[PDB]
């Protein structure tokens, strides 16, 4: 096709992004052409098939033999993949001309994208692309996590200097008194931070200071709900994905 | 000893944080009574004698044989030491009744400390630890980096509730030039938002918005610059680590 979207799919290893974004694309691919971009150097394996998949050139396990620690095979593998770098940000280019949507699923270390030379110069270099950053529902358990969460999102769009979607993953294992729960506090402007005054911390009047983001100019945004197994939300992103390559 | 200060060192695999931790540590020696928490599973050698070395229990590599992939035998290898979270707490407490400095090396993938139970409940319990967070000086290229680097540390802040000092480790690798370009952008209220107004981009106006922490109520902090190799910076880490467990 042509729509050329491009959604980045970003999150920290065991919020399941990597299932989300094979289930996603299967979703779209009743009513559009679609690509899968792989960046993770360390993911066992595909449930979607990969236009572009690094491990092709590297692979963390391959590295580690050479004798790196895990920590040390993961930063060199993207160090590895820079003698790369024009190949696969043309490939990627390419991908989103000739497709409605190019799905890209980045390292399950979200920090290999967060500072990495690799996928930050990546970001900068695509057209206008979607983050969806998404969130284990297990993290929030405390008032304080909600904004943490929230304002990790806002992080990342400077990084990459894209906007940023807030989503909660594995939907469909909350017990909707827990759904019901994590509606209130992300939603409601005002009442997170009312409940953000009964801690008597500093740390935590310190945490109540950063419940800042007002209104207009500084626009807080909508937080998606998402499932791979029920397909929740689904209908959600890929509108945020029209009104988004829209406007901006 | 007992002057039973923690000083707990934060920061991406690459940036030299398990190097600084062990020199530091060596500067304190003279005058004080060192000890040193390593929490990293898949690091493979330490400058120091640890006195918790959770490798003693769990790494990286031996889990990756049962067939895990490294970003599952990471997150994997944090859930083993959740079976042990009181002893390592108690180990830690007591090892802080014991001396005068525990220094603490956390994850080198630094969401395994930022996300995970392990690493974010351990911070909740131990006694108004210190956090340095250190960053790579090669992150430093653009304007918008600084911002990024000093809200980062806001965040972690947040997650772990305890106060964090943003650092820049191998400055001996500057060129002056270098060294002169990163002062300006930190040290400069104004100056940074000055720089932060040239980029005729919404994500870089965007990023102009976000320049937002004013004065007093919520008080801009003092950036550190590191070395091990010069022992640079480490008199005022000190001092900051003595203005803390008094003040706060």
């Amino acid at each position: 096709g042509m729509a050329s979207m491009i959604v980045v799919f970003v999150g920290t290893a065991g919020s399941g992004k990597t299932t989300l974004t094979g289930e996603f694309g299967r979703y779209l691919e009743d009513n559009y052409k679609v690509a899968y971009v792989n960046l993770d150097t360390g993911v066992k394996e595909l449930p979607y098939e990969p236009s572009i998949d690094v491990r092709e050139f590297v692979t963390v396990e391959e590295i580690m033999r050479e004798g790196y620690g895990p920590n040390g095979a993961i930063v060199e593998s993207y160090d590895r993949l820079m003698e790369k770098f024009n190949e696969y940000l043309n490939k990627i280019l390419r991908l989103e001309k000739e497709n409605d949507y190019v799905l890209i699923d980045t390292p399950g270390q979200m920090e290999t994208f967060l500072f990495h030379e690799f996928g930050v110069r990546l970001m900068e270099n695509l057209p206008y692309p979607l983050v969806v950053y998404i969130s284990d529902p297990e993290i929030l358990k405390k008032p304080n996590d909600y904004c943490f969460v929230r304002f990790f999102a806002l992080l990342i769009d400077l990084r990459l200097g894209a906007t940023t979607i807030p989503a909660l993953n594995k939907v469909d294992l909350l017990s909707e008194e827990e759904k019901e729960r994590h509606r209130k506090y992300f939603e409601d402007i005002d009442y997170l931070t009312a409940r953000l005054k009964l801690d008597p911390s500093m740390q935590g009047l310190m945490a109540y200071k950063m419940c800042s983001m007002m209104t207009e100019v500084l626009p807080p945004v909508r937080v998606l709900y998402l499932s791979a197994k029920t397909r929740e939300g689904f209908e959600d992103l890929e509108t945020l994905a029209y009104e988004h390559y829209c406007t901006c």
